[PDB]
């Protein structure tokens, strides 16, 4: 499905991400907006490395999810990749909190590096009452 703005934002904030191993729910926002826009379906395969990204947070199926087709691959969040394209954002958020709980933090996507980082997101949250 594809979330408003805000709707996502509430959600995310009752989820627990609000600060999460310090990365601010605007942050989530800006990241999931240049991943997936905001689209739970969303895959991407990369061709390069034979691995897909898949749903909401474009989660990479080389170490958070299994989908049994990925060459050496591990499955760290212990969960299909199938999960990750549910319509309710539960396992993919279960799964992003386990993604940054690794040393890089949220700079494990490099989407995140060139269009939030340093940058005022603010504006992702603004007007959602969160
Ligand atoms: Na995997």
């Amino acid at each position: 499905k594809v979330f408003e703005r805000c709707e996502l934002a509430r959600t995310l904030k009752r989820l627990g991400m609000d600060g999460y191993r310090g990365i601010s729910l605007a942050n989530w926002m800006c990241l999931a907006k240049w991943e997936s826009g905001y689209n739970t379906r969303a895959t991407n395969y990369n061709a390069g490395d034979r691995s897909t990204d898949y749903g909401i947070f474009q989660i990479n199926s080389r170490y958070w999810c299994n989908d049994g087709k990925t060459p050496g691959a591990v499955n760290a969040c212990h969960l299909s990749c199938s999960a990750l394209l549910q319509d309710n954002i539960a396992d993919a958020v279960a799964c992003a909190k386990r993604v940054v709980r690794d040393p890089q933090g949220v700079r494990a996507w490099v989407a995140w590096r060139n269009r939030c980082q340093n940058r005022d997101v603010r504006q992702y949250v603004q007007g959602c009452g969160v």
